[PDB]
C-alpha cells in the first residue's frame, strides 16, 4: 500500500468509531494522519509488546481531543488495543474514553485533554530523558537516549503555559524534543485570525527553538524532510509546522470547524470514503495494511538490541544499573525505611522551634542523601521556599546534565505539568515549590497528577496570614481547603519539625498518587509526642492531648494553630474540663483509616468540637457539625506584621478559650 | 533640580519607608526610578485632586512587589498620599499596604501582586478605552482618549499569562497601550540567563508590537525618545525594553537579587545617599522637589480643558452624554427593574425543559437589549457556552470597533484578568464564559475581582458528569465547590430557565463583586412557582415543595439535581411522610440572609438533611451536618454517555429515597 492509503486507515478508524459512539472529534485525526504515518513508521522507536520499555521514544498527543489519532495508531502498529476497543470509543470503562488516559490504553503516555498540558508535559519528559542520561550514561555505554515527540495544535499555542513551558525548554536546550504543529487556521469559534495572529515561527525562535516553517503536512516527502532536520538538531528543541487541512478528505466539512468537534454523519462518511478512494467497510482493514502498519518485529530488534546494551553496561557498572532498574521502576532503597525513622525520631528526641519551611528543607537536606532520584525546584523562590539542599545542581544546558534542581522561573503553571511529565517519565521523584496562593496559577496541573496517579511532590510555603505584611493578595485563606477537595490528593499541613518530616516521608511513599505539602513562613512550637503519637501522625489525624475519660470538648487543630489549640485546652483543664486536643496533619490521610480508628480519634458521641485552623471556615463541619464550631477566617488577610493580624482575626488564646465555653453551656 | 534628582525623591522615599517597615522592596523602585520621572512628570495625563476623572491616563503597576515606586510618585505628584501614610507602610489598616490595593490609596488604578495579571488588567483597561470610544466619540467630540501605560518586569513576562495578554493585544491592535519592561536580568533566584533566556524583542514583534530595543533606563533623555516613538505608533501597542540596574544607587547591593526584596540595611542607606548626592534625613523632601513633581496645576487645566469639551458634548448629544455618565458611574437603567422582572415573570408562565446554557443565552438576549454596557466573550466556545445574542459584534483591530464581545481565544487566565481590567475602567459590565474545568485555569483572576470587588461575570458551563463523553479531563466535581470557598464572589448554579434568567439578574445588580454563573449542557425541567417562590429565588435558597406542618425529612438540592429531589420526595410524600425539597442556587447568597429567613427555610429543629448535587459530597455538611446525608460525587469522572453516568453515580430516585430512609 502507500504512504498515503495508510494513512488513510487511521482517518477511517476515527470517522468510523466516532460515527459509532455519536461522538467525538473526526477533525484533528483527519488532518493529521500523514504526518502520524511518517512519524511512526519512520523514526518512532518504540515496541507494541512492552510498552514499558525505558528507552522508547516518549509521543504525547498534547490536542488530545483528537484522541482518535492516538487510538487508530496504537491499534494499527500492534499494541493491545483491538477493534473491539475502538468500537468502544466514549463507552464506559472501555480503553477508549474519549480524551486519552494513561492508564486505560497501552502506549498513551499522558492524559490530555486540558489544552496545553500535553506539551508542557512532554518538556518533563525531555527534561528527564536528559537529566538521566546526564546521570547514568558512561562512555560507551549510551543506555539513556530516546526523543520526544508532541502533536499539538492552535488552542495548545494560545494557552498561556505553552509559554513557559517552551520558554524554559529553549533555555535548557531540549535537542530531543521535536514537536509537529497542526497549522490548520481553525479552533471552535472558527477561522482564527480573529483572535490567534502570533508570528508562531519568529514566537518559537525567540524561546531559542529550531522551526521548520511551511510543511505540507499531507506531503510525507516533506514532513520525513522536516523530521530529519529535526533530529539533526541536537541543541534546541524543534517545531515543525505543518500546514493541514482539518478534516481532511471530507468534501463538505474539511477545511472547517464544522468538522472540529461532531461525528460526519453516515451521508458525509461516505462522500469521504470515496474522495478518500478507500473501499472497506467500517472497522475493515485489510491485512495487508496490517503487516506494513506493524511495528513489532522491528520494536522488538530495537529492546533486545538495548537489553543487550544494557547488560554489558551492568558488567561495568554494576551500582549503576541496579540504581536504574529501581528508580525507573519507582521504588525506595532499601535502607529508606530504616533512615527516614531514624531521623525523624531524632526530631522528635531534639526538639527546635523552627518554621515549617525550614523543617521542609531539613528533610529534604535528610532524605535527599538516600534519594539520589530527587529531582527538585522552586518557581523562582529558591531562598523563600527552601528546596535548596547541600548536594543540590541546578540543571542547565550544558552544566549539570546529570543534575538534581531546576529553577522553573516564574512558571507556576508550567513547572506544575513538567513536574508531571518527569514523574510519568520514570527514574526521578519530582518535587517543586511556591507560594501557596500561586497553587491556584498551577491548579489544574496538581488535579492532572491525581487523575493519572502520579508520585508527584507539590510544596507550597507561606501558608496562611502568617506570612505577614506582603498582604491579601499573597496570604492564603481558602487554598488549602480547595486542594483538600481534589479527589487522591493528599494534602498534608504539619505542625512542627516532626510532622514535617513525616508529611515528606508519607508523600515520598505515596506511589499512586500526588501529595501538597504545606509550610509555614513563621516558627512552630515543638509537640511532645509518645513513641505510640509519633507511629500515628502518619495516619492523619491522631490524640495529641488526651484527658482521663470521655472529653467534654475535643479540639481540632493543624499546622500552625496546634499550640494555640494546646494552650486553650490547657486554660481549661485548669478549669476542671475534660478536653481532648486532636491534631490533624492531612485530613485527607485521616479520612482514609478505618472506621475503629476514627472513631478513637472522634467520638461520635463528643459533639461539642472546636476545630481551629487559619484558613476558610466552611471547610470544617465535616468534622464539627452542628453542635461544633469553627475559629478560621471567612475573609481575605490585610498587610501588616504578622503577630497583630493573628489577633485582629481571632487566634488568641482568650478568643478560642471563649468560644469553646459558649458550646460548653449549650449558647 | 535635575531630573536625577528629582527621580532620586522616589529612591530615598522607597527604602526609607521600606527601612522603616522593615519589610519590603527597595531594588526595582529604585530601578525604574528614572523611567517614573520621565513618564509621569512629561506625559502621564492625570489630575491628583480627582483620581476618578473619567479620561485620565490609566497608570498600572504590574511589577507590584515594587509598590514604594507608586506610593512614592502618588505622594510627589500631590494626590492625597501624605508622608505619614508612607511611615506607614505594610501597617494595620494603612493605605500603603504591601502590595498596592485597589481603593486603598487614591490614584492605584488595580490591585497587582500576583505577577503577570497588572498588564493582563491593562490590556483589558485598553479594550475598554478603545471600545468605549468606538461606542461614544463623535466627530468632534473625542471625549473619550486615554492611554494605558504599563511597568513589568521579568516575572510578569515569564507568566504564561503574560503570553495571553499580550498575543491579543497585538492582534486587537491597542495603540494607546505602552509598556516598559524593567529589563535587569535579576528575579528571586538570582540572574536570570539560567532560566529565562527569551529574545523578548522578537516575542513581542512576533505578537505584532512595537518594539524599542536596549534603552538605557537610567537615561532620561533615551526614556523620553522611546516614549515619543511609543506614542507615535497608533496601530500597535508598544514594548519599551528599558535595561535598568535593581537597587540603583546601593553600591553593594545594586544589580543584585540582595536588594529585590529585604531592607537594605541603616549602614547601605547611608552610603547609598552618599552615592546619590542625597542630603536629606529620612522622609524630608525640600520644597522645590515637591513643587517641580507636583502635577497640581497641569492637572487641573487637563481636567477643565476635557470638562469642556463635555460639555460641548453634551450640548450635541444629550442622551449620549448622559449614558456615557450612567454607564461610567456603574448605575444601572431606569428601565432594567422592570423590564428584568418581567422577562422573568414571563419564563415562569411559559414553562420549557431546556440546557441552562440555553437559557443562560436567552438571558443575555433579553437583557442585552436593556444593558448596552454588556460587553461579552467566550474564551473560544462561543457556540459551546452560548454567548453570542444577536445583537452581538465581535470587537476587532479595524472593524466592530465600538462593537459588544470578545472572541478570547483558548485563554481562560488571560480572559478572566482582561474582565477585571474592562470592570476597573468603568462604562462596560463584561462577562466571559468558559467549561467549569477551566476556571481552574483562571482561578487566580477570579479570586483577584472578588478582592478588588469587581463586577466582572464569570460564565461556565458543562457543569458536571452531565456533559457526557468527553469524560473525567473535563467533567467538573469539586470545581463548584471551590468556586463557593473564594470570599466575596457568589456563585449560581440554577436549576432552570427561571433560575437561570434571575442569576444573571442578580449578577448585573451586584456592584460590590463578582458572580460566577453555572450552567448545564443537558435539559433541564421547569419547576412550579408561586409568586413568592419566584421572589425569593435571589435569596440563594428558597423552599420550592412544602409539606403542611412541620417537615420530618428537608431535601437540599442545585442545578440539575433539583428535579430528581423533587421526584424523590414525591415517593415518600405518597408513602405518609411530611418532606420538603429546598432549592438552593446560590450557597454565598443564602449565606447573607438575615437568620429568620434561614431559620424560614432550614429550620434548626430539622436535623433530617438530604444534599443532592452532582458535585463533591464534603461541601454539603455544613448543611446537613454529621446526622444527614450528601447524594454527592466523591471521585472523578468517567468517558461515558451523560444518562449512565448519572445511574452509575447513584443520582436516583431510588438511591435518593434509600438514603433519605436511612436516617428517617
Ligand atoms: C484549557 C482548555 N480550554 C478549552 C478547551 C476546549 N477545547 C478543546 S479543543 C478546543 C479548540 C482548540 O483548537 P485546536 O487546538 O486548533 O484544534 P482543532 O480544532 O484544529 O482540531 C477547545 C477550546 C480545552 N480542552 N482545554
Ligand atoms: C504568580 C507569582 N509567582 C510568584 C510571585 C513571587 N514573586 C514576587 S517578585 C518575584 C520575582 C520576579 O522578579 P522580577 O519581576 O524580575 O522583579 P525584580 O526582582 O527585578 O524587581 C517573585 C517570584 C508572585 N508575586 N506572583
Ligand atoms: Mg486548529
Ligand atoms: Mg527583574
Amino acid at each position: 500500500a502507500t504512504r498515503r492509503q495508510l494513512a488513510n486507515a487511521i482517518r477511517v478508524l476515527a470517522m468510523d468509531s466516532v460515527q459509532k459512539a455519536k461522538s467525538g472529534h473526526p477533525g484533528a485525526p483527519m488532518g493529521m494522519a500523514d504526518i502520524a504515518e511518517v512519524l511512526w513508521r519512520d523514526f518512532l522507536k518504540h515496541n507494541p509488546t512492552n510498552p514499558k520499555w525505558a528507552d522508547r521514544d516518549r509521543f504525547v498527543l498534547s490536542n488530545g481531543h483528537g484522541s482518535m489519532l492516538i487510538y487508530s495508531l496504537l491499534h494499527l502498529t500492534g499494541y493491545d488495543l483491538s477493534i473491539e476497543d475502538l468500537k468502544q470509543f466514549r463507552q464506559l470503562h472501555s480503553k477508549t474514553p474519549g480524551h486519552p488516559e494513561y492508564g486505560y490504553a497501552p502506549g498513551v503516555e499522558t492524559t490530555t485533554g486540558p489544552l496545553g498540558q500535553g506539551i508542557t508535559n512532554a518538556v518533563g519528559m525531555a527534561i528527564a530523558e536528559k537529566t538521566l542520561a546526564g546521570q547514568f550514561n558512561r562512555e560507551g555505554h549510551e543506555i539513556v537516549d530516546h526523543h520526544t515527540y508532541v502533536f499539538l495544535g492552535d488552542g495548545c499555542l494560545m494557552e498561556g503555559i505553552s509559554h513557559e513551558a517552551c520558554s524554559l525548554a529553549g533555555t535548557l536546550g531540549l535537542g530531543k524534543l521535536i514537536a509537529f504543529y497542526d497549522d490548520n487556521n481553525i479552533s471552535i469559534d472558527g477561522h482564527v485570525d480573529g483572535w490567534f495572529s502570533d508570528d508562531t515561527a519568529e514566537r518559537f525562535e525567540a524561546y531559542g527553538w529550531q522551526v521548520i516553517r511551511n510543511v505540507d503536512g499531507h506531503d510525507a516527502e516533506q514532513i520525513r524532510a522536516a523530521t530529519i532536520l529535526a533530529q539533526a538538531e541536537k541543541g534546541k528543541p524543534t517545531l515543525i509546522i505543518c500546514k493541514t487541512i482539518i478534516g481532511f478528505g471530507s468534501p463538505n466539512k474539511s477545511g472547517s470547524h464544522d468538522s472540529h468537534g461532531a461525528p460526519l454523519g453516515d451521508e458525509e462518511i461516505d462522500l469521504t470514503r470515496k474522495a478518500l478512494g478507500w473501499e472497506y467497510a467500517p472497522f475493515e482493514i485489510p491485512a495487508e495494511y496490517y503487516a506494513e502498519w506493524s511495528a513489532k518485529e522491528k520494536g522488538a530488534a530495537a529492546e533486545k538490541s538495548w537489553e543487550e546494551k544494557f547488560a554489558a553496561y551492568a558488567k561495568a557498572y554494576p551500582e549503576l544499573a541496579a540504581e536504574f532498574k529501581r528508580r525507573v521502576s519507582g521504588e525506595l532503597p532499601t535502607n529508606w525505611a530504616a533512615e527516614s525513622k531514624a531521623f525523624i525520631e531524632k526530631l522528635q528526641a531534639n526538639p527546635a522551634s523552627i518554621a515549617s519551611r525550614k523543617a521542609s528543607q531539613n528533610a529534604i537536606e535528610a532524605y535527599a542523601h538516600v534519594l539520589p532520584e530527587f529531582l527538585g525546584g522552586s518557581a523562582d523562590l529558591a531562598s523563600s521556599n527552601l528546596t535548596l539542599w547541600s548536594g543540590s545542581k541546578p540543571i542547565r544546558a550544558h552544566e549539570n546534565v546529570g543534575g538534581n534542581y531546576i529553577n522553573y522561573g516564574v512558571r507556576e503553571f508550567g513547572m506544575s505539568a513538567i513536574m508531571n511529565g518527569i514523574a510519568l517519565h520514570g527514574g526521578f521523584i519530582p518535587y517543586g515549590a511556591t507560594f501557596l496562593m500561586f497553587y491556584e496559577y498551577a491548579h489544574n496541573a496538581v488535579r492532572m497528577a491525581a487523575l493519572m496517579k502520579q508520585r508527584t511532590l507539590f510544596v507550597y510555603t507561606h501558608d496562611s496570614i502568617g506570612l505577614g505584611e506582603d498582604g491579601p493578595t499573597h496570604q492564603p485563606v481558602e487554598q488549602t481547603a480547595s486542594l483538600r477537595l481534589i479527589p487522591n490528593l493528599e494534602t498534608w499541613r504539619p505542625c512542627d519539625q516532626v510532622e514535617s518530616a513525616i508529611a515528606w516521608q508519607q508523600a515520598v511513599e505515596r506511589q499512586d498518587g500526588p501529595s501538597a505539602l504545606i509550610f509555614t513562613r513563621q516558627n512552630l512550637a515543638q509537640m511532645d509526642r509518645t513513641s505510640a503519637q509519633l507511629d500515628a501522625v502518619k495516619r492523619g489525624a491522631y490524640v495529641l492531648k488526651d484527658c482521663d475519660g470521655t472529653p467534654e470538648l475535643i479540639f481540632i487543630a493543624t499546622g500552625s494553630e496546634v499550640e494555640l489549640a494546646v494552650q486553650a485546652a490547657e486554660a481549661l483543664s485548669a478549669e476542671g474540663k475534660k478536653v481532648r486536643v486532636v491534631s490533624m496533619p492531612s485530613t485527607n490521610r485521616f479520612d482514609k483509616q478505618d472506621a475503629a480508628y476514627r472513631e478513637s480519634v472522634l467520638p461520635a458521641a463528643v459533639t461539642k468540637r472546636v476545630a481551629i485552623e487559619a484558613g476558610i471556615a466552611d471547610f470544617w463541619y465535616k468534622y464539627v457539625g452542628f453542635n461544633g464550631r469553627v475559629i478560621g477566617m471567612n475573609s481575605f488577610g490585610e498587610s501588616a506584621p504578622a503577630d497583630q493580624l493573628f489577633k485582629l482575626f481571632g487566634f488568641t488564646v482568650e478568643n478560642v478559650v471563649a468560644k469553646a465555653k459558649e458550646i460548653l453551656e449549650n449558647l
